[PDB]
């Protein structure tokens, strides 16, 4: 069985999708996986637990520690290091696999650039996982010539940029390492945006319904740019451990329930929760809150008893998939990381967007005024978003013109989500076109 290599950047939001890309590869097609994972420091209990649950096609290796003292920032310059240290150790651990196995392919994401080279040295493609939107993708290789015509810091451009066939987008929504450009953030993206050239192809987790425009430009207007093929919406199947979210949300009236959920590494002050919670109370709407620390001690005098027969608080944690394609569920308040999004989409919940960094502006934007499928409340001028707007737009969301206006969007690109995904959709059909390439 020909072999495929995974080279995941470090961290759980590079891991997880492309263990996902790994599951699908090995189900639908007669092929194994070794990842190969750098790291900064020995396995977490959380990457054993994700990596020794997989199907044995998906073998693993953490790679030799790159050594954290000899790495003098910000997350995308750590991470564009770890992979320079390990070079040497990939292409030892590359060579050893390629003499023992047939190597068909290597697969990256967006910080793994330094190996396009060495992977075409040693006759294996590369391809680039873009886990992320066609928007993001087409923002990126657009940001050399941005770089080149704007001098100023890219908020102070009252104009917004208007990519073909995409929203208007003002600099502030830029993805978080362009909004300092002294910072190395944005030396270090730039530098992986010039290799996205060297992919022999990018795999974008999305599909054509959902952004038609971005993935024609895409696709027609450059060479430059290699084949890109949207083969989304590709989401954990959720058939995992846990929990009384389910039984909760069994007792609850069709399309009534919140769901709100910023994920693991969106963090909110003391001050912004219990404004947060008092706004969900004051609402009237019935809610499921994932609750993780600024139990319950923190939060507004009353508030987890006053809300006793509408919401459940939940600690750290819940099954999302199963709370979002449960039928109680009517919306969903969210951080716009692509994984949720796509999530929320395939089961047709439409979202108030509360994005908090790296390309969530950008999606947030595209949600609330492209596909509409969004609604978002306005922050007051200290960046802390009111009760009172918290109250307003869930009360838009849930029982308004707005919401109904979104929730119905949202059905349709849930309808396209489930065709392009089934036996003859234009997802399934195009990875199995590039995945029998490398079959022979
Ligand atoms: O209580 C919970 C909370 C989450 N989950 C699951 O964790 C995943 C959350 O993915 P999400 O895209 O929202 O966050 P993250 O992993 O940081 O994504 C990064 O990477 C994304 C692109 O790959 C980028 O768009 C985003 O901005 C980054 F943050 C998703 O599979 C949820 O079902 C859960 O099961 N229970
Ligand atoms: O620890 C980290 C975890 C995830 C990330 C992701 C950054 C990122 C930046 C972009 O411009 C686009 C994107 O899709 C993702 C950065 C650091």
């Amino acid at each position: 069985a020909p072999l495929i290599v995974i080279v995941p950047s470090p961290g759980m939001g590079h891991l997880i999708p492309l263990v996902e890309f790994a599951k699908v590869l090995v189900s639908r097609f007669h092929f194994s996986v070794s990842l190969l994972l750098p790291t900064t420091a020995q396995p977490t209990k959380a990457q054993t637990t994700l990596l020794n649950s997989l199907p044995s096609s998906v073998s693993h290796n953490f790679l030799p520690t790159v050594d954290p003292a000899h790495l003098p920032v910000a997350h995308e310059v750590t991470i564009s290091l770890t992979h320079a240290h390990s070079l040497s150790s990939i292409r030892a651990a590359l060579g050893s696999l390629a003499q023992q196995a047939q190597v068909v392919a290597l697969i990256t994401d967006l910080f793994g650039t330094g190996l396009y080279t060495v992977a075409r040295d040693l006759g294996i493609p590369p391809y680039l996982y873009f886990t992320s939107t066609a928007m993001c993708l087409l923002f990126l290789f657009h940001l050399p010539k941005l770089d080149e015509t704007v001098s100023c810091e890219y908020r102070d451009m009252p104009e917004p940029l208007v990519l073909p066939g995409c929203v208007p987008l003002h600099g502030k929504d830029f993805v978080d390492p362009a909004q300092d450009r002294q910072d190395q953030a944005y030396h270090v993206l730039l530098d992986h945006v010039k290799r996205y050239v060297l992919a022999e192809g990018i795999f974008v987790n999305t599909f054509v319904d959902l952004e038609p425009g971005a993935i024609k430009t895409l696709q027609t207007e450059d060479p430059n740019v290699p084949p890109v093929y949207p083969v989304g919406p590709i989401i954990q199947s959720g058939l995992d451990d846990d929990s009384d979210c389910l039984k909760w949300l069994d007792r609850q009236p069709s399309g009534s329930v919140l769901f709100v959920s910023f994920g693991s590494g969106g963090t909110l002050s003391n001050e912004q929760l219990n404004e947060l919670a008092i706004g969900l109370e004051i609402s009237g709407h019935r809610f499921l809150w994932v609750v993780r620390s600024p139990p319950f001690g923190f939060l507004p005098t009353g508030f987890v008893d006053r809300i006793k027969d509408r919401g459940l608080l939940v600690p750290s944690w819940a099954p999302q998939i199963k709370v979002l394609s449960h039928g109680s569920t009517g919306g969903f308040l969210t951080h716009c990381g692509w994984n949720s999004t796509l999530e929320s989409i395939v089961n047709g919940v439409p979202l108030i967007v509360w994005p908090l960094y790296a390309e969530q502006r950008m999606n947030a934007v595209m949600l609330n005024q492209g596909l509409k499928v969004a609604l978002r409340p306005n922050a007051s001028q200290r960046g802390l978003v009111e009760a009172d707007e918290i109250a307003r737009v869930v009360k838009e969301l849930m029982d308004g013109d707005e919401g109904k206006k979104a929730r119905y969007k949202m059905r349709e690109l849930s309808d396209s989500a489930k065709r392009v995904t089934s036996e003859n959709g234009e997802s399934t059909k195009l990875l199995s076109e590039v995945a029998s390439k490398w079959s022979q």
